[PDB]
């Protein structure tokens, strides 16, 4: 079965990596690009970008461990642990050449450690719409003069007693629509049909729990990254952020400058957190152009 | 019926104030002291303090509009709106003399405007365990290196789509236990019985909604207070805060220094947010002694 429709000419498949069955969707020919989704979603957030990239690259979009159709991690949910699975997955398809990486939201948390620990394996990097886990996350506000803040939910999801799963179980579809739209500028792209697809996936009990385990491991990820960040990233990097309601704005590039020697950043006006869906045309263009500076099919 | 047991020598009663039926528990004789509860609770949080205070004062403990056995406000849930009800209630019982005010948690939000606007009516003031709504609240962090922060709940409760009611309905007891214990140092004082009583009260649909409407009005209250704070408080004031897990620590007094000319503060080591229950004896002593400096 497939939780989301595969684009024409792509295949949905699985690869066992360190005892964990990872789902991915793959298509195209050429150098490898791996696209890594974030919270609330699955590989499917990339489905509009994938066909365009596949004209020039071999494209793989995995489901994060525990989310979509991927099994939960056997080690743990900290960035360094999850990054092992994703690095090994990518290297199965590109064992002799570096690959490109695009990541959104917690996709960043789950890839940064393998990028910094295997810099020669990463040709070009695109990060969008989330902080790399570090001390900066403790400076975000609980509450704002406009209402709910961007990341108060970090505390909700990290809370003990299974607070989040206990409250959200059975109400996943309601919760996800609120979470997504509250972090959006162009809310209209989130049709009831699209929200139904995403909600059905994360409502699987192991996926609902997995989602929150990423946040329960956040402080550990921060501790890991404090050490890792002693070495800056050397490969070409691009950051994207939304400039509209729900977006990270200038924070994305400003933090990345501390991590990367070679970074260019863009803030997309009228776009919130969900760049691939809210602002498909400009986001896809920025990504395709940036990756196409390097050798491609 | 009664949601909580009334102490001997006290009466559970109601008064209409601006078309809203307010519940309160009252006892004692002497000058008036009004005790105002906060979120997750009702007049009952004061039930241990009340008999002691009633030896020297007339004591009234109202349920906030929409909570306990009080009807929802017919105006709104902003601090200035709610304060009118509480001010007029107190004046029904103390028309000719200033009265004392003790407030905890959102009881502070719901009283500050009537205190600053009617200073001649307020003899002495005790505020514990919550910020007065102002820009300082925007500095509290969303997340900490130890896990959940103190006030991420402000965003959860203020969120639209009835986010909080929708997620919490059917799980009111579970949620309230987590909320209370996560903000406590002394969790043992919250027995299954006590938690049952508080949960049943705030689970009334209109009370569950009322609870969060106070937070949905918080930014409005901040804006209101920005104007009101141009006038400093002149009456003798005491602040209390918990020094343990869940408490506000030094914030309470430090904020109050910006508001009040005459203020003393205490931080109670080993106590969290729920001072009247977690640390009843020392809290009661400090309140009684502070208020007994005035004629009683």
């Amino acid at each position: 079965a497939e939780e989301f429709p595969v684009p024409n000419g792509f295949e949905s498949a699985y690869r066992e990596v360190d005892g964990v069955k990872l789902h991915y969707v793959k298509g195209g020919q050429g150098p490898l690009v791996m696209l890594v989704h974030g919270f609330g979603q699955t590989w499917y957030e990339w489905h509009q970008l994938m066909p365009e990239l596949a004209k020039r690259f071999t494209v793989i979009a995995p489901d994060l461990p525990g989310l979509g159709q991927s099994e939960p991690p056997k080690t743990g949910y900290s960035g360094e642990q999850v990054a092992v699975y994703l690095h090994k997955l990518a290297r199965q398809f590109s064992p002799d050449r570096p690959f490109d990486l695009v990541a959104h939201d917690i996709g960043i948390w789950n890839t940064y450690p393998m990028v910094v620990k295997n810099q020669a394996d990463i040709a070009r990097l695109v990060y969008m719409e989330a902080p790399i886990p570090d001390a900066r996350i403790y400076r975000f506000p609980a509450f704002t003069a406009q209402g709910e803040s961007l990341v108060w939910y970090f505390s909700f999801f990290a809370a003990d007693d299974r607070l989040a799963e206990t409250l959200i179980a059975g109400k996943e579809r309601f919760f996800l629509e609120h979470f997504i739209k509250s972090h959006a500028s162009n809310t209209e792209v989130f049709s009831e049909r699209l929200l139904d697809l995403y909600a059905r996936s994360y409502a699987k009990p192991h996926s609902l729990n997995a989602s929150f385990e990423y946040y329960r491991a956040l402080n550990e990820s921060v501790r890991q990254n404090a050490e890792l960040a002693k070495t800056r990233l050397q490969m070409p990097t691009m950051t994207l952020a939304g400039g509209g309601h729900g977006g990270m704005g200038t924070f994305q590039l400003e933090q990345m400058k501390a991590y990367a020697e070679d970074v260019e950043g863009h803030v997309l006006p009228g776009c919130g957190h969900w760049l691939p869906e809210e602002c498909a045309a400009p986001m896809n263009r920025l990504v395709i152009d940036f990756l196409s500076r390097g050798r491609h099919h």
